[PDB]
């Protein structure tokens, strides 16, 4: 019957606008005090979960990595889709959580722009995004009866394809350079 | 007896501040960080460049020049293939790049930071790619390509070397590099 009310806490909404403001501008261009202005609490209440800006770089990309995860999971267990389709919906989840949401870039993207200037903690974290999405990518393509290693490359094409074109989409608003990343997979896989 | 090959402080600071926002990003470096590598004075930077806007516009205009002079030499060549000309052009790319010290794009980079940016220095990476993809467009027109699908393949060939230099440089994979080229070979005629 009835639950706690829904009431984000004072983490979680810290967590989901430094992921935003990340996919906006990077990490190198946000501080506490945008946080704190965006939401209105004070700048002592984000040091106190996350005492340095890495603590909280961390927990955003683990954050988002285990959602896309959770997405990623529901597409594959799909059974009505075939491989071709679940690729072109793991697309069309990225689009949702990027460029469709006031013209973000991907998450993954820009902690891998601005990874020489990481902490290593960070880096780390972003390595672990990337190859998610690659085993995923693999996975379903080994399902299409590719071979490993064609499997790999497809999964490593499709990736850079993606990220390449959000890049260069938001710039513009130039649809086209999406549109590019579905002609490639419509045209490529089985 | 002509005049000796020593790069003058403008030069050498345009070349240290391309190869710092190209390792780290446009907001990863300053200028103490370029008076550090070289040795001068802030106020010398400053001298050339008042603002770090002024320098983030020298550098893309005169990487673009590079980038230019590199594609006219491509194109003049008439040795190469449609196809070749876009092989030698991601070899370019290579070079300035991955190549050196794992680089990645100065334009990619400063896209990544777009929103982040002066619009001073936005136009300037929006021209920086614009020259890339008129470039490639005009490769592939000819091949015997028309206007939409040049534009189209243009755009993904840029699109891929983008996103291929963004992951090699994570953790050495060659393999995103060895994708980008497997396209091209593969996808042009
Ligand atoms: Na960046």
């Amino acid at each position: 019957n009835a639950m706690p009310m829904n009431i984000s806490n004072t983490k979680e909404r810290i967590l989901a606008v430094a992921e935003a403001l990340i996919q906006k501008d990077g990490y190198n261009a946000f501080s506490f005090k945008d946080i704190a202005t965006a939401i209105n609490i004070k700048t002592a209440s984000i040091h106190y979960h996350f005492p340095s800006k890495e603590d909280l770089g961390v927990a955003v990309i683990s954050w988002h990595t285990d959602k896309i995860a959770a997405v990623l999971s529901d597409i594959s267990n799909n059974s009505s889709l075939s491989a071709k389709e679940k690729i072109q919906k793991f697309f069309d989840a990225i689009l949702t959580l990027t460029y469709n949401s006031e013209n973000k870039m991907c998450l993954g993207g820009m902690f891998a722009s601005d990874f020489q200037s990481l902490p290593v903690s960070i880096q780390n974290q972003a390595k672990k995004f990337f190859e998610l999405i690659i085993e995923w990518l693999k996975g379903v393509l080994e399902t299409n009866g590719y071979d490993n290693e064609s499997s790999l490359s497809l999964a490593k094409q499709i990736i850079s394809l993606v990220e390449g074109g959000l890049l260069l989409a938001r710039l513009y608003g130039d649809e086209t350079f999406l549109e590019g990343v579905r002609h490639f997979i419509d045209q490529t896989i089985k």
